[PDB]
């Protein structure tokens, strides 16, 4: 419990612990940076090994965040919610009324939406109590758009690697059909690309095939398959020293997060001619679409902003060659240097100044 | 006229009594709880045997609404207005402007809207005063979501009396094809029920059985039926001890109000192997719609917390399994429960802290 | 009770039972008009035979404020409201608390202060909760030099002057509000007879003030000028008023006349009724002038202006031939009315004692 | 220039002199009554024999609005703006702009809108410099309500004269075919009605007889004409010593202002059996719709305060048998008693008050 | 740590990490309750042995806080900062800014003020960036004339009158609280014994006062009838107990029993405590009355109460046999309790100390 020690590191904000007895809330939100302007990040609900595991989750998480928000060229900084719940079981209104006050009194430092453990039913109840709070459906799916934004992403990654950013003829190995997965695979197919699928379901498979004439492969394989394209749409820790040497494709571009299981497995991708679009530029859609339902939903500006995912890829490939460094440097560095360069640019004196927040 | 002593028993908050010579204007608005936020209750306009009884009436009917509204999850306290009145005569405009600026001059601890006696024009002229009142439809029929409320309220009762929430195959006694009543047929009829009617119109009777193929008993029949449910969508103490022995069906399930006429009907039922469905958490659809008007009306939101009807008769139904009380009992302790952990969960300070009257 | 039909008649607008179980408040406020602007009146906190009395006292009493405020020329209506309960047993911060929220949930419409039962230290609490409540920062001198300015106009009519010097004084009561007023009395060449149920505080009286001490059931008969009735109402009856030697009654006292048949035969007698909601107006015209935001000098100079009602209460009283007070009612009626009139011009930006 | 003294018989409020010497404009802003609300009534442009006519013009006008509105129930008070011009050559943006001022600088207790000599395009300038105007097209024709109104008033005369609210077999005399009289035949027409017209043009008159299979009556003649109902359409002072006994109809009700020549003109009437639909109640239509441009404009209750012209007229009827005085009268005193006694049942403090204003 | 299972013990409601490199701020904010309004609670500054000694000392003060404010008739709930440093070295204008901020990022749940290891100054940069933040314009005399009043109530109750004529007081530590105490018992004729690890201090003592000068480790047993503990708590333990000869204690130091278990025997040994945060509470009144706007005579009359609220926890202590810190810790949660319930009626623009 070297919590200080770990928020001076890299220059966190706050951690905020709130309980409420009555629910049994315990919510861990940490706050790494807000220079941009709010930390957005979802609440996340999981059970945890220990309450140290949790905090260092919400740390993680958050300090991710804000590399997203920042890439994706929102003005958010980063943030997120650890509950600690068993997500089937331990929730009320209560916990989630509970937890809106709690974000209310913290008057826009912190905007929260759905993560792993989290409805939208959920942050329907959040909203009774604040409106630091975005994906309301009522007000619906944003899996096609983290899906359209990796459309774009593989593209960007194509043109680097094939020599063009057409699809057509190449041949993508899809880990998962997930909802974000399909939606992908539906863009690829129709313009004019051949899927190699697998999944932990086989009927979800089937709808592949059935759909877009694809190959279905076992889990276990999808790796060592010969293809042009590998879009891991599953889980992390999918590029390690197992899967590596195993790949045949010459991109690396999917939906799943923490797509490189060590820092040092994105070097050698690097040194093996592989061209690694990077896990939180792509999948940059989902939060690029519930950050544009907060200046007021607008489909067309939201889209626009993810098809620049493209630009953004294009950026961190070129900055890879011009610095000789992994994509996912060239991303953290990109992000970096936007935080920064912003915060000289707009430190200029207004009494009436705008955010996201004044909407 | 013990007002005191009946208000310091069930914990009533205000009786507020409002008088204009001009118009005649004699409105009791009674405030049972405030809890949850401002009280919500319709402006019933009833000739009285006496004074003393129109006192009774508004406590009666506002404590009422305090235990609908907590069920139906709604964040709105009991309340309602009694003019006394010959509706068909003693109305005026100044009489509804008068009660209007009485209601503004309450500043949102009570919301109005229509009840038996008061049109929505009436609730048009009380707007031109104030907001606080919902049922502006020139802002339609709340009587088919109280039906879609009902049928939703019906299953869950049939799942645990039955063992199915399917209504196929079922035979449903419908007491009074009233507007509620014959949308409530609709959806029962176009899930594969049979419905046996009553009317104290038999033109409306006829417009039933053409409609749906259904059966047409007399008024004082209906009760020994064959049937599986019995839907009492007519008058209340329609469960009394001539009813009840009368009863073919092991589910009642209806619209009506105060279906039971003593307290200790309802604990007979559950002793004999009825699953009473108990009012107030039912005909909720009604208050849920006018509830959602403020929010600003959200059809889909609104058919959604309707739709939940299934659930908080599905906890009812545990809760008198659990505890071995009548459904009726297991209602006003869910309500109770509600209303108190709310209570808890949010009596942490916000200078800002939101409510259904800041939209 | 027929409540209703009460309130029909003399056409109150609210009346609003209020009760908080943790505390145990049982409140009645009644509120009677509010044509001129939202009705001010105290919290009375006393004992009650029985709810139907308690409901009868807070309907009195607000009519009365409506009148009270009307003639004392400020902009407020009659409220009041009767908590019913034992101030020397039954407080608590809750219920002054509870009471705080329920006035708030008028928002404006009643604006209280103390009365019988209620301490400053309970508005105090009632602050914390709403501002819709006055006498809490910078009443008994006021209320006093209020009578000191009535029995003035009262002698002008009467002896026919507006000096006291010749005039002999009986003050019936030498409470606290009684004390302040033989001051200014004595300090202008007045001869006092007082009398109380505490003898003590007679001795404080005579020693100060040069004054006689007579028992309580004599002070009517004493050959004097000026009767003050500063104690107990219904002081002028059937049995005090042949045995009254003044030509001019003026007290702090209320209800001084036990009926309304009482005032009219005083008026026939020669005799000149100060009336009583006219003159203690002085407390109520302090607390008023809170509202607005304090200011000493204006302040007494509108409990001054209780001569000039008098002096025009005493007019009306001969232009019509009928008792002060009813003079007194019709002048508070008419100012009502005229300005209900006067006033009824729309503005978006309207003007009221609250915005300020 | 005796102003005081006549603003004194009627109790006139304010009489407001506005003048700019660039522009040139010269208007009269005469405010009768503001009892309901904000005085409502537009801005006549029209060149005068001398000022003192100017000024005796606008305060008939305005007298004339605050009875229009109260009847029409309305919560305005009457008004009216002169300004004294040719409006074909004396207008300018300057004039607008400056008068919009003015009305921006009486804070809400004047509201404007088209009359005789002003266009849309005129309250589009004032609209620059206030909100305390209404009849924005920008934001269409108000013709078709004022007749939709009227219709609707003929039918309470014809139910009180002839039997029936039915129009059908009805021989209705419609003097000018103007929008207004236009669509009032269309109504007339499509109910089984038959008319009688007359125009100073005829191209309109044929226009109507294609239409409406109708037949035409020279300008001089329409009176005489054997009918049912007579609808002046056209100019007031059509019902004097010279008209009235040449009188066929037993039904007058028309959308023409002044209909009646001198008061002592519409007492002969009622003596003579023929059923007066007073002008300023049926014609309100016009009113009652740019009146509702201010709540916010809303198509079906607009039309909904319109088809009450019906029970408008019905009670004036009814008030002209009770009381044995003539329609116009009992509709003054319908003005009369309205206004009263909601001054009375309003006259309740409250520091967040309500009226059209706060919208 | 398991800082949840914590929390969720006492029913926490925030801990608040805030953490800023370019000062090197690392500042705990822990808020216990809220029930009453707003935390207030000081920002302690002093080194710790580790990061967990930290949060646990933000806790236990901000629980401390929650009773304090309670007890003391305030509406306010518990809270406390604790920044990690050593104040003579490591404070900066940017360290205060910083917090400032984040104190501003919390919108009125919690009001600080200066406690162990903050300055005025410090409070002053902090005001800079929010007005959650009190003790800044026009506390030591106030604390101690809090003590004054206190230790009467209990004089009352042990020797039967809240007259000090006669009784021999043993002050421990010559403080600024305890000097401006040492005055009025002076100046009112009772005896003091005094002691503390500055001798000139206590030299300025007995000069002032005509007082003894006693060895810190004697002031326990001296022949004495009230001791005033004015240094350090945990001054009523095991040692010091049975040697104590005074039967009232009654000072401003902070944990006077060492653990829960001695207040016990102390009542069982006819021994009156004026517990420590009933008396103490001086100081958190006056910065309190600092935010309804500071008004020097209401904030000492608000002070002056301490006497009544120390009357209140002896009566209870009797009424239920209890130690007088147990009747404390009931006075302040049965109070929290029953505004919980009165005040849970819904406004739309209900009050709190913030909204003026």
């Amino acid at each position: 419990l070297e919590i200080f020690e770990y928020l001076e590191k890299y220059d966190y904000e706050q951690v905020v612990f709130c309980q409420d007895k009555e629910s049994g809330l315990k919510a861990i939100i940490a706050i790494h940076d807000t220079t941009l302007g709010p930390a957005l990040g979802g609440t996340r609900m999981w059970t945890y090994d220990s309450e140290e595991a949790a905090i260092e989750d919400a740390l993680r998480l958050a300090k991710g965040m804000t590399y997203k928000n920042a890439a994706a060229g929102l003005n958010l900084g980063g943030a997120k919610t650890v509950i600690i719940g068993d997500p089937r079981k331990d929730k009320s209104e209560a916990m989630f009324r509970a937890l809106g006050r709690y974000i209310q009194g913290l008057n826009g430092r912190y905007i929260t939406a759905e993560d792993v453990g989290t409805t939208v039913d959920d942050m329907d109840i959040i909203h009774e109590e604040t409106d630091f709070v975005t994906g309301i459906s009522p007000s619906g799916n944003p899996s096609p758009v983290t899906a359209y934004g990796v459309y774009r992403g593989m593209k960007a990654a194509a043109k680097e690697a094939v020599g063009t950013d057409n699809l057509e003829g190449k041949v993508i190995a899809v880990q998962g059909v997930g909802n974000v997965a399909y939606h992908l695979c539906k863009h690829l197919h129709a313009e004019g690309a051949k899927l190699i699928v697998t999944d932990i379901n086989k009927e979800a498979v089937q709808r592949a095939v059935e759909e877009f004439g694809a190959s279905a492969v076992e889990p276990n394989e999808i790796y060592g398959v010969e293809c042009d394209i590998y879009a891991p749409c599953a889980l992390g820790a999918t590029v390690n020293d197992e899967t590596i040497p195993q790949l045949k494709a010459k991109v690396i571009a999917g939906s799943a997060n923490n797509q490189l299981k060590e820092n040092r497995h994105g070097d050698i991708i690097h040194e093996m001619g592989i061209v690694y679009a990077p896990d939180y530029v792509i999948n940059a859609g989902g939060v690029i679409n519930v950050a544009d339902e907060l200046y007021g939903y607008n489909r067309e500006r939201a889209l626009k902003r993810v098809e620049s995912i493209y630009d953004t890829i294009a950026k961190v490939i070129e900055i890879s060659k011009r610095d000789g460094i992994a994509t996912y440097v060239a991303a953290d560095r990109l992000a970096e240097e936007r935080i920064a360069s912003l915060k000289n640019s707009r430190s200029t004196y207004l009494r009436n100044g705008h955010d996201i927040i004044s909407r």
